[PDB]
């Protein structure tokens, strides 16, 4: 999987609305026939983010599958100038490239440092769709389910996940600390979501805790929950 | 009901631990035989708070019943100097007195201004005991239940509440916004609790919304949830 970070001179505009606009610009680069293909799965092979800085603005694009990477990676590198609505033509100052393959993930598993406590940071508005209406309070079952689904569909090409494992992961995980707040994401239907940081503990074998760490490490690329392609659900597993 | 606010020169000490210490000092003033009586109900006729300020420290004591007020009110007024463990002898600079009776509550009901949105501020660590273990994420059912129980036991002398009303109040209330964080209260067993602010909307008749406003206004005195007498569950309904 690939992680591309486009750096612009600091853009004075509400970050959440850039993410939606950047997503539109991104679609205008791909073959329209290929775009319609992306609209026919529960999970897209890409996730985007927008991080505002003190002196810069960063557009993050995650390539999550090899097939998607094969047809898109070169195109994204050619990008030097971006033009969005109501905004002056943007110039790409830098482009960073990081990669996350099986070698790094498997390394995470057999690590000498096995974590019991895990701190998740919700950089962008994160939401879940459960039992009809939306969700404003995150739960471990919803977090693990979204990641297990995203992982199963993208790298294993399997429609459904192991419910016993989801039960097992939820029974042994418990939120201990959090600092959260509401944050609505505009797609223009306002979508309810949350933002901030939480901490949970895992009680069990080191083989279990390793799977959690891997699932979270993978999550930093795919994003967590709803509308990850539009800029939602950007997470970060702190050291 | 009475609201006494004791003002000291700013005390350099963790506010949550003062609340526990002040509670001990408060018990050392009452008849030991009368103290044992307080330990024999699910709800105490008093609630305490500790609010840290920039230049002052405020000790709040709520008298919730007439009988408790009759035997305690005069004693609390005589207090000019307070001595707690590991602390220099404290001197009472001021003492403020406010009252909340049926006249103010009934006034709240027939108000010309009927609220749909309600913002609750959790000044001190608030916790609920539900289905065995504790609770870190507040819910409208837990909030209304605690207040309905506290109100029913204190002014109506009724052991249980109307479950249909609790169902009715929960079905029509919905959290829309919040800014919350974990905050453990030390009683020394660490008790998990939350802190901050939330906002919920009420969908229904004005008679329903008036009952909610009254219940919340009453809640500013009794406190919300667990261990209100020890300094927990101090709330504030903003204008
Ligand atoms: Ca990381
Ligand atoms: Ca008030």
């Amino acid at each position: 999987m690939k992680k591309l970070v486009f750096t612009f001179k600091r853009i004075d505009h509400p970050a959440q609305d850039l993410a939606v606009k950047f997503h539109g610009f991104l679609m205008e680069q791909l073959d329209s026939d290929y775009v319609d293909y992306l609209h026919q799965q529960q999970t897209n092979p890409y996730a985007t983010k927008v991080i505002q800085g003190k002196e810069n603005t960063q557009w993050v694009v995650h390539l999550l599958t090899d097939d998607h990477e094969d047809k898109v990676f070169m195109t994204l590198l050619q990008i030097k100038e971006v033009s969005l609505n109501d905004l002056p033509k943007l110039s790409v100052e830098k482009v960073e490239i990081q990669e996350l393959g099986a070698d790094k993930l498997l390394e995470i598993f057999n690590s000498e440092e096995n974590q019991t406590y895990f701190s998740i940071i919700f950089e962008t508005p994160t939401g879940f769709k459960s039992q009809g209406s939306y969700v404003i309070f995150p739960s471990m079952r919803l977090i693990f389910q979204s990641l297990m689904q995203k992982y199963g569909r993208l790298v294993e090409n399997q429609p459904e996940i192991e419910e016993d494992t989801l039960d097992y992961l939820s029974e042994h995980s418990t939120i201990t600390n959090y600092r959260l707040e509401t944050s609505y994401f505009r797609v223009r239907q306002r979508i309810p979501a949350f933002r901030g940081k939480l901490t949970f503990k895992v009680q069990g074998a080191k083989t279990l805790k390793a799977y959690v760490k891997m699932l979270l490490t993978f999550g930093e690329y795919s994003g967590l929950g709803m509308k990850t392609s539009l800029g939602m659900g950007g997470i970060k597993l702190e050291e």
